[PDB]
């Protein structure tokens, strides 16, 4: 099954998943002298007041905090987007050593890690239907370095203990996402694609400037988490991240000069 091993890694995905090497896929590298900034690109509008996390979970790739996107309860529109986007699930990425973790990178900066706020056009009406559109998913993403921790990130750092492996789950009730926000909403966006399997070409990537500083002891407690399940040799979950790929016929715009 895919993963990011030697033999299994982002270099083998397009044998199953063909579109891994197709026209608009991601991450890519923001070269920040060839974004245009766009003036009529619109402020974010982050709506987080009424986000209702459900459970989080160790998927085996990455871990991952859902949300009940039954409502609009937290929901993202504005900027590029047309129309209302749901918040689902946030998961993030992350390396083994703090130069190396995020996805996207900047001017071939990488980041320790980068948070993914995943959302679904509602038009659309659910998530497995979004991901067959062009643009169905809206995807935030936020860089992560190491520094001050983040203080709205340790109720998630505490509980990976109960989700160390593979398909284990925990409740995951009260989180309030708003606090993983930087204090600036400036951001480059692009048309893109899922960074795992299926790799579909279904998302208008929003990429914030600013990153959030997390600390080492939170850092190194993704860090302990396992790719395997229990029972099974420990793999431990670190470089879940797809490398940068070609940006192809795509502009990067940025909200800000
Ligand atoms: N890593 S990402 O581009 O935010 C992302 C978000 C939602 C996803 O659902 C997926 N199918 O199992 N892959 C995936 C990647
Ligand atoms: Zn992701």
């Amino acid at each position: 099954h895919w993963g990011y091993g030697k033999h299994n890694g982002p270099e083998h995905w397009h044998k199953d998943f063909p579109i891994a090497k197709g026209e608009r896929q991601s991450p890519v590298d923001i070269d920040t002298h060839t974004a245009k900034y766009d003036p009529s690109l619109k402020p974010l509008s982050v709506s987080y007041d009424q986000a209702t996390s459900l459970r989080i979970l160790n998927n085996g790739h990455s871990f991952q905090v859902t949300f009940d996107d039954s409502q609009d309860k937290a929901v993202l529109k504005g900027g590029p987007l047309d129309g209302t986007y749901r918040l689902l699930q946030f998961h993030f990425h992350w390396g083994s050593l703090d130069g190396q973790g995020s996805e996207h990178t900047v001017d071939k900066k990488k980041y320790a890690a980068e948070l993914h706020l995943v959302h679904w056009n509602t038009k659309y009406g659910d998530v497995g239907k979004a991901v067959q559109q062009p643009d169905g998913l809206a995807v935030l993403g936020i860089f992560l370095k190491v520094g001050s921790a983040k203080p709205g990130l340790q109720k998630v750092v505490d509980v990976l203990d109960s989700i160390k492996t593979e398909g284990k789950s925990a409740d995951f009730t009260n989180f309030d996402p708003r606090g993983l926000l930087p204090e600036s909403l400036d951001y480059w966006t692009y048309p893109g694609s899922l960074t795992t399997p299926p790799l579909a070409e279904c998302v208008t990537w929003i990429v914030l400037k600013e990153p959030i500083s997390v600390s080492s002891e939170q850092v190194l407690k993704f860090r302990k988490l396992n790719f395997n399940g229990e029972g099974e040799p420990e793999e431990l979950m670190v470089d879940n991240w797809r490398p940068a790929q070609p940006l192809k016929n795509r502009q990067i715009k940025a909200s800000f000069k």
